[PDB]
């Protein structure tokens, strides 16, 4: 179940966020902690491609090796709040599961700057969801969270100390696949 209406950053800069580069999840927190494994890897590319707002999302259980790529044209609810009906694809963009109305996440950017971000998502796969999931992002795979994003976690009335780190999972990312998936 999702329970939060996350507030987007006032003055969110969409061109900077959706610039075609990769964001790495460095830390995450699910309000239903059993919905996501304690050890998990994720990254996303966010861009505009041929005038469509796009995201390509990767996730990987580092212990089971299960690997997933999703691709979505986003639809806009408000500046910094999006609905992403996704298709499951291989790393090359080949469709494995077509878009279908019930398979979507919402995506809210609570804080962003040039190097870091805090997002909330609510995933739906049919009648089931993955809970409220918050993620700290960085442009650099190994970056410890800085004061700006940690303060944004506090501003959301969350405790960064409770976030789970992804840094000890031996995560590796196909950056090239993520970027090229934006076009698919």
């Amino acid at each position: 179940a999702c329970t939060k209406n996350a507030i987007a950053q006032t003055g969110f800069n969409k061109d900077k966020y959706f610039n075609g580069d990769v964001w790495y999840v460095t830390d995450y927190l699910d309000l239903e902690p059993d919905d996501v494994p304690k050890r998990y890897c994720a990254a996303l590319a966010a861009g505009t491609a041929s005038g469509k707002l796009k995201e390509a999302l990767y996730h990987y259980d580092p212990k089971t090796q299960d690997t997933f790529y999703d691709v979505s044209e986003l639809q806009v609810e408000s500046l910094g709040k999006y609905t992403a009906n996704f298709k499951k694809v291989d790393k090359n963009g080949n469709v494995k599961v077509a878009v279908t109305a019930g398979n979507y996440y919402t995506f809210t950017v609570m804080y962003a700057d040039d190097s870091s971000a805090l997002i909330h998502t609510c995933l739906h796969k049919g009648n089931k969801d993955l809970g409220d999931l918050y993620a700290v992002l960085n442009r650099n795979k190994d970056a410890a969270a800085g004061d700006k994003v940690k303060s944004a976690v506090s501003a959301a009335t969350l405790e960064f100390s409770k976030f789970i780190s992804t840094k000890e999972n031996n995560c590796a990312y196909d950056n090239d696949s993520l970027k090229s998936l934006l076009t698919k």
